[PDB]
């Protein structure tokens, strides 16, 4: 067990997760967004930006799990757009959940020094604060077989620069108008990198961006139907 997935509540939502075998989901929020899921698909609780830091929001969260993601992909303008200095001076306020609290997860750059995972890190350290686990993201934009070792390689320096465990919460073949695989190459990357994945002992979760086709054209499924790449992941964990 380490396969879950990121879901919206789609129409259809339940079946997809109930086909697809995650035994894991979450929502880019505090609690699962209308989702209804059976037994055996863990809810994970996320704090996705600056605006979701209050006692309420907070306290929902800890309502609805153990175990809790920080801020999502703070690098880019378009996401959480938040400074390193920001979230350390946040980190205290997700330090009160008491949860079992995930850094946020970068976009990009996670093992490049001076970067932002390493300076949150960094500084994480230094003020003797709680980084149970290191959410990270991964886009790849070589479409090839060769895709799945260079995941491999950026988890374990990541790994080797933190000595953390990792959940990686949001990957899929992307560059960014934003370039694509073909279907064909989505599938044997889907089944290709999950293999990777479940061998790689510090790597707790996995979750493919994203369920449904209506939040991304990576989407493994279209209603309650699964494409190519949904077979390879309801295969694949």
């Amino acid at each position: 067990t380490k396969k879950g997935v990121s879901a919206a509540a789609f129409s259809g939502v339940t079946a997809a997760l109930g086909d697809v075998g995650a035994r894991w989901f979450y929502t880019w929020a505090a609690d699962p967004q209308g989702i209804t899921a059976p037994a055996g698909t863990e809810f994970v609780p996320m704090i996705w930006g600056r605006d979701s830091v209050t006692a309420d929001q907070l306290q929902r969260a800890k309502a609805a799990g153990s175990t809790l993601l920080a801020f999502n992909e703070p690098d880019l303008a378009g996401q959480a757009n938040m400074s390193v200095e920001t979230a350390l001076d946040l980190w205290p306020q997700l330090q009160a959940t008491g949860m079992r609290l995930g850094a946020p997860a970068v976009a990009y750059g996670g093992d490049t020094p001076g970067g932002w995972l390493d300076r949150f890190m960094s500084g994480a350290a230094a003020r003797g604060y709680r980084v149970d686990f290191i959410p990270l993201h991964w886009y790849g934009g070589d479409f090839s077989a060769a895709a799945t070792g260079q995941l491999q390689s950026y988890l374990q320096a990541v790994y080797n620069r933190y000595h953390r465990p990792i959940w990686l919460t949001q990957y899929a073949l992307t560059d960014f108008t934003p370039r694509y695989p073909s279907a064909a190459e989505q599938a044997d990357f889907v089944s290709r990198s999950t293999a990777m994945l479940n061998g790689l002992s510090f790597v707790e979760r996995y979750a493919w961006f994203s369920l449904s086709t209506s939040t991304t054209p990576t989407g493994l499924y279209t209603g309650t139907t699964p494409n190519s790449s949904g077979v390879a992941y309801r295969a694949a964990g």
